[PDB]
């Protein structure tokens, strides 16, 4: 769907990087945050594999979104009820936003991952129609950015993250995905 290994990235902003108490930012910070979540990520392997097969999306991209969205459950396992974020709008491992989609499945379920990964695919389709001459890698990064901010707030490739949380969402998610691709979980 575009090739994640060829997407350019500047990784995590300093703000994002700070929250893991890191003294550095950027791609190395993304790698470290991805590595932090890799153990928790193992629990969801059957599900991530199944869904990646169904949507034809790299499991590293799914895993990167799980890491960025909820730290593979670390910051949502204990809300009430469990599985909630973004007050109280984001549901599950991948933080499906209830305002736009009815959240399906248990917070940590295959059904949930399926939904959220389908949402990403819909954004890949939307960004390919919006910028059909961007490269497929630019398109995939825009789709990831849209997963956070809407395809309506992805205006250019250089400013792809300018309207995202932390101004770094697709930059970070891409770097984490690159880590998971290279290292596995
Ligand atoms: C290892 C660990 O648990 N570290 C915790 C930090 O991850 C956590 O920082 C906050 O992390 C959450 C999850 O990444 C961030 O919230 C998410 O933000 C994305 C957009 O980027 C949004 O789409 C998700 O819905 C949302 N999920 C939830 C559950 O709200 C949040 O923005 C981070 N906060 C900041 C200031 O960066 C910190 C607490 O901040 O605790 C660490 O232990
Ligand atoms: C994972 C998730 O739920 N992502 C959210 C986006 O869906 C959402 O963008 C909105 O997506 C809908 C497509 O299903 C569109 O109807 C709507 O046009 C679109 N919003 C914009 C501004 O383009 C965004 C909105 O910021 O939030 C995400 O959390």
């Amino acid at each position: 769907y575009g090739d994640i290994t060829q997407v350019e990235t500047s990784g995590a902003s300093s703000k994002t990087s700070r929250q893991d108490k890191l003294e550095y930012d950027g791609v190395r910070a993304s790698h470290t945050m991805a590595q932090t979540d890799a153990g928790r990520m193992e629990k969801y392997k059957s599900f991530i594999n199944n869904v990646a097969k169904k949507h034809v999306v790299d499991p590293a991209v799914i895993a990167a979104i799980i890491s960025r969205e909820s730290r593979a459950g670390n910051v949502i396992f204990n809300t009430t009820p469990p599985g909630w974020g973004d007050n109280y709008n984001g549901f599950g491992l991948m933080q499906v936003d209830k305002r736009y989609h009815e959240p399906r499945g248990a917070w940590n379920s295959e059904e949930h991952i399926d939904q959220a990964t389908g949402i990403l695919v819909n954004f890949i389709q939307l960004i390919q129609k919006k910028f059909p001459s961007w490269s497929t890698e630019q398109q995939l990064k825009g789709a990831i950015a849209a997963y956070n901010t809407g395809d309506g707030r992805v205006e250019s490739y250089e400013s792809v993250d300018s309207r995202t949380t932390g101004k770094d969402y697709s930059n970070d998610v891409v770097a984490r995905a690159q880590w998971y691709k290279k290292n596995g979980f």
